[PDB]
Parts: structure tokens; sequence; C-alpha cells
């Protein structure tokens, strides 16, 4: 029972025909703890909304990988990655 | 030496609603190059589409401001704002 949040990233922006492409995308840069179906081959529950989402890493590591995708295109959306913050995601419309 | 495109960035993620609102908050760190209608007044060239827009400063300061608003949330959605590079112009669904 520790605290993960600064393994965690929020992706944004997107339409959700592509929510399952952004896990894919992202699980690309590392091991996910969330246990979101599309990547199924103490528990980190689903924080998800229409056109966001958090993750989060294994490893550090990953996360500062991921980061730098923000503002990638996926089919022809920019897509944004940021740092998992409460303050963020206790703002966020579902 | 130089672009002007050295001092512009992308905003994105925002509902295409607010789209004027988020330009008015943008134009709030310094002057901009793009006549849009929504701030006070041959012409540069605009670059906007559903939930994206670019802005060029006349200012690098005023575009190392506009990038720290990254990750803000408005209206309950996040709100991405990258540094403008061709590369990601080219691939949006304009």
């Amino acid at each position: 029972s520790m605290n993960w949040d600064d393994h965690a990233i929020i992706i944004f922006g997107y339409p959700e025909t592509i929510a399952n492409s952004i896990i894919l995308h992202f699980a690309n840069f590392g091991e996910i703890l969330e246990d979101f179906r599309v990547i199924k081959d103490q528990k980190y529950p689903i924080y998800t909304g229409d056109g966001w989402v958090k993750l989060t890493y294994k490893s550090e590591l990953s996360k500062s990988r991921a980061l730098q995708e923000n503002g990638i295109i996926m089919n022809g959306t920019l897509i944004g990655c940021v740092s998992y913050s409460p303050a963020a995601l206790k703002q966020l419309a579902s």
C-alpha cells in the first residue's frame, strides 16, 4: 500500500473511438499497472472519462518517456500527455 | 537565421465551442502575429482546426510563458500547449 502517483500520467484530447489505441500506444513505453482489458494479453482502479485516461507505470523511466509524447498525432488528432496530479484529476469532467 | 515559427505554439484539446476563450487566455501572454477576430484591433497566415489553434508570439518570452500553461484545466478539460513544429501541422486533420 504505497503511492505510485509519481509514476502516473494523464493522456487526453482524443476521441473515444481511439481510446483503446491510446492505451496500446502508451503500453509500448513500459508495464501499466491498471488492468485495462485491451492489454489483458495492491489494485489500481481505472480513472477515465470521455477523452482522457490516467495510466500508472511500474517504472519512472517509462513515465518520463511517455511525457515526450505530448503533442503527437494519432488518427489526425493531437494527443496530450501530462504528469498526473490529483489537482488535475479532481477537476476533470467524465 | 529565423522564422517566426520559433515563437509559435499549438494549443489543443478543448471543445471547439470555447476556441475564442482559449485564444483570449493565451493572447494575454503577449502580442501575436495572427489577426484572430476575438483579439481586439499582406497579413500573416492563420492555422486552426477543430479543437486546436496555432498562435505566433512576437516575443519568445511570451511563448515561454504560454508553454507553462500546458496541462491546465479549462471547463473540465485538459489543455495541451506545445511548441509548434511543421511536422505536426502536416499531419493534423485541418
